[PDB]
């Protein structure tokens, strides 16, 4: 823990980075953090809470998971791998889109869901409903990831987002069935193999959602189980000078710092 602070500050100094971290227990009590209340662009990490919103609607009966969402070529935006494959068929279901958003970071799928649920305003309203007064979605993809220096649009803080993760996975925000499904989606995420989970012990159960945005943003949020201890984690980083591979390695390095702290308990 001053090993934790010290090691993160050395990474910041050496990589010319800012590293925001919060680790909380299942009830949201603080385990560790660093720059934990500094705002960072969310970029694709918001797709996890978006999926949670969708599952809340499914739980409540105001959405159906197998409902077909129709679209054309105008919905294809940069990095829409599933949406592009399903384009000729003319639709994705709510659940197909949500799973693609979480596991592939599919932007088109994300925007399909945004239009169904009420846009950025409704995403922000869900954050407020589950006790998160900080996280805000202002735009759809891909402009939400512009990350213009100083802009508070489309931001969160590590602590706010870690607490949101814990509410969704551990705090009863979703039914048991929906909670389990989203947990499995996070475990099976296809975009995180080089980021946080690359820095955790291989026996920990880990699920996460990555983000990449302009001006150096590289993020990863999710959960881990170190044997029986469950945690929620949010990592937001800004490293304008690094290459993309170096930013992945940065986040994996944060995972190793986290791991030293957890192992010490």
């Amino acid at each position: 823990k001053l090993t934790f602070k010290t090691d993160l500050e050395k990474l910041e100094r050496e990589k010319a980075a800012q590293i925001g971290v919060a680790i909380v227990d299942p009830q949201g009590e603080i385990v560790a953090g660093h720059r934990m209340a500094q705002r960072f662009a969310m970029c694709s990490t918001f797709k996890f809470p978006l999926a949670a919103l969708v599952f809340e609607r499914i739980d409540s009966g105001t959405e159906r998971g197998d409902r077909k969402l129709s679209y054309g070529p105008d919905m294809i935006v940069e990095w829409s791998p599933a949406t592009e494959r399903f384009l000729a068929s003319g639709h994705m279901t709510v659940l197909e889109a949500a799973q693609a958003a979480v596991q592939l970071s599919d932007n088109g799928a994300t925007n399909l869901l945004l239009r169904e649920i009420g846009g950025p305003a409704a995403m922000t309203q869900y954050f407020r409903k589950i006790g998160d007064s900080v996280s805000r979605l202002d735009r759809k993809e891909p402009e939400m990831g512009d990350n213009t220096p100083g802009d508070l649009r489309d931001t969160t803080t590590p602590i706010a987002m870690a607490r949101t993760v814990a509410k969704v996975l551990y705090g009863g925000a979703l039914t048991s069935t929906s909670t389990h499904t989203i947990e499995r989606w996070l475990i099976g995420n296809q975009t995180g193999d080089a980021t946080l989970r690359a820095g955790f012990p291989k026996d920990w159960v880990v699920g996460e959602k990555t983000g990449t945005c302009a001006n150096g943003g590289r993020n990863d949020i999710g959960f881990f189980k170190a044997q029986e201890r469950d945690y929620a984690v949010a990592v937001y980083t800004t490293a304008p000078k690094l290459s993309a591979v170096e930013r992945d390695e940065l986040v994996a390095s944060v995972g190793q710092v986290i791991t030293q702290l957890i192992l010490s308990t």
